[PDB]
Parts: C-alpha cells; structure tokens; sequence
C-alpha cells in the first residue's frame, strides 16, 4: 500500500465527519 | 482499495455538501 | 489510478482552492 | 502518482488549515 494515500484517505474521511458535526 | 474508493466518493461528496452549505 | 481517484484528486485540489478563496 | 501525491498533501494541509481556522 501507499502510506501517504492511506493517511490522506483517513484524514479525508475524518475531515468530512468533523465538518458535518460542526455544521450541525 | 475500499479505503481509497470510499475516501474518493467521500471527497466528492464533501465538496458537494460544502458548496450547498455555503450557497 | 482509476478515473475515480483522478476525479477525487482534482476535486480535492479544487476544494482547497475554493475554501481558501471563500475564506478570504 | 503525481496528481494523487499532490492531492494527498493538499488534503492533509486542508484539514490542518480548516481546524486551525475554526479555532
Ligand atoms: N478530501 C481529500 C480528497 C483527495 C484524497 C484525500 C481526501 C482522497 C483520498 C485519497 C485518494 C484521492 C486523493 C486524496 C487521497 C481521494
Ligand atoms: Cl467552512
């Protein structure tokens, strides 16, 4: 696997979750 | 990879929800 | 990789650009 | 892939700047 792509994917999922919960 | 795919869809979805949240 | 990953990449670059500009 | 690497770097930077901007 690609460490950078894994980290960016996880960070991206976390980003949407935190943004949603912030907008609620 | 299901992670890469899921994060790809989630990334596209994130921009959509952001634009609509801003407009 | 595939057109999904490409599209999400382009869309992620676009997202940061538009967020920075919307934030200025 | 260059585009994927750049988007990975940009995605990480995006979250960091968003969190900070929000605080
Ligand atoms: N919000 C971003 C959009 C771009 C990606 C990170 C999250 C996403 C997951 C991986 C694979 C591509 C490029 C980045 C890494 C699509
Ligand atoms: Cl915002």
């Amino acid at each position: 696997s690609d460490p950078l792509v894994v980290a960016a994917s996880i960070i991206g999922i976390l980003h949407l979750i935190l943004w949603i919960l912030d907008r609620l």
